[PDB]
């Protein structure tokens, strides 16, 4: 279905670098598939994708070189999970608050509409690390790896739509972790 | 017609993605209409926005569905009041100061000339749809706690007021970074 | 010579939009004329200034109808003072810090070179306001109003340079600010 | 090669104004080239460059003038580094967390990845010198930070505007990773 496929994933790219959620070549996202997933590539522009930037990786057995280093969690996360899309991302703020944080508690009404817990998993990729992001996201839809970045779910069925349900869900995170971040320097300091 | 007020939706749709106002999908923003209002899609980018996009919702009871699920608080602020245009974003800081703060009062020039006193409503409905388009009369913004904030378009064109209210709602959030800033420095060195 | 002129003031409007330092019709700029000097239009879209939207005010009697309610602070500057452009704006955190101070001391290079020193007038655009902004004009480079906005001055020969160069020294203040802002949060907030 | 070596110029000048990184006019960037480096002009928009906005300075000899104040800088380092664009930047939070350290540490995987460690220089006084302190900090570096005055990124790519694209890029995840760190310090600072 390529077509419109595409469309999420160049969009979904340009969108994530365009709020700062992602450097020039961070961050990797991806959608299920009959084989396995759909992946971006290691090292490239992921605000100036096109199609052969993409790669299908299987659940199987071998992972195909030029596939995200991080290809192994999406992977965990197919495998254990029913996840139809993945964004892994780096907003700033949520990183911040995330090295003090067990779990993150959205304060605005959109924040606990959509990512009502967002629990933060302490490392002390790796194949260990896939698991723990891989039970997080059983039961959420996004998850903080502790100086790592987050990681949203898309559950719908079109792969683009559940990518763009990702992505926007992580767009939604950084938003309910600045409003924690400015809500507390306030209370706290000053009067 | 359709030239001027597309344009206009599409701009306010990709300052506030940019402008850090709102999230992919968040918010909407509607204008006065002969019909009633016309008002952005719900679920769809508002940074890439199309005129497929957007439609009318009729004062009266009919609301099609695609409409925002605010269409209800947007209705009731077309009904009781003068509005013409509707801006309903979630300005982070803003957001943030309401749950202390009872209103908003800016303490800068521009603020203080065009939002003069921005009241916080704690609702939840019908019952929000009310608190707002009563606030909106004597004001021309106000602040959801926790959910987000209503800027009021006045201008005669429609374009103009949703700009109008697209340009309130940078001030709102400008007034309340000052805000914060101001109690961050004088607090704590 | 409007041409290159217009083309100044039409940048420095767009910029300043941009940049966030004042919102679509607030805010003001002038450049010195053989009349008096060349301000603009009282409440007016700077982000698309026309060359019609710019006024020329005489340093005697009359001011036109049309002209920016501080056309009086700009030629009470141009009175006495050498200054040859005039910008007016409102960045916002050196407004916000402005409450407290009497005086603004950038903390970086760049600011302690025009900026050397910023002081910070008070209310007690009025006559009065113009007449401290003039003065204050005369031994500095940029002033700030207290709950108003700033103000910065330019003197290069050119008219179009010296507004570049106010507009620009505006541009200084608020990354001076800015510096101000967070040194202070942290110096102040941490161990 | 032209044509694109000013799409990057161009681009990251409009990137270094819009992201909040230099002032108007502040700032310096280059790629090194046969001869010796290409440069930006002085005292021209950043933000509005134009072809005729930058100079070739050989290695050794007459810097010509209009050239950036600090292509002494600029030349130490491509003389004495395999340096191949340098993007001298304002950095606001960096810079204010510069004014006590010595060294910045990224809390943030992503620039824990790039900048390992970024040396703080800090300067009392006894211009080349100083020349001389970027060029060696930015052998074993890729970024240094200037107490008070900025930033400086490093491109390696054999590409000149992927090694500019490139450093501004790091100027970019220089300033995150200050930024996590401030949010990191104030957020604690709370309850």
């Amino acid at each position: 279905m390529r077509a419109r496929l595409y469309a999420a994933f160049r969009q979904v790219g340009e969108d994530l670098f365009a709020q700062g959620l992602i450097s020039a070549t961070a961050g990797n996202f991806s959608v299920r598939t009959k084989g396995g997933f759909l992946i971006t590539k290691s090292g490239v522009q992921k605000a100036r994708l096109t199609p052969e930037d993409l790669l299908e990786v299987p659940l199987e057995g071998p992972i195909p070189e030029g596939a995200s280093v991080e290809s192994v969690v999406h992977r965990e996360v197919y495998r254990r999970t029913g996840a139809r899309a993945l964004v892994h991302a780096h907003p700033r703020v949520a990183v911040a608050l995330s090295f003090h944080l067990s779990r993150l508690r959205p304060l605005d009404l959109e924040g606990q509409h959509y990512l009502k817990e967002v629990p933060v998993l302490a490392p002390k990729a790796t194949e260990e690390a896939a698991l723990s992001v891989a039970e997080a996201l059983r039961e959420h839809r996004a998850c903080l790896l502790r100086g790592h970045g987050a990681f949203a779910v898309g559950l719908k069925e079109a792969p683009e739509e559940a990518l763009l349900e990702a992505y926007g869900l992580m767009t939604t995170l950084e938003e309910s972790a600045q409003i924690l971040l400015y809500h507390r320097l306030w209370q706290g300091a000053g009067p």
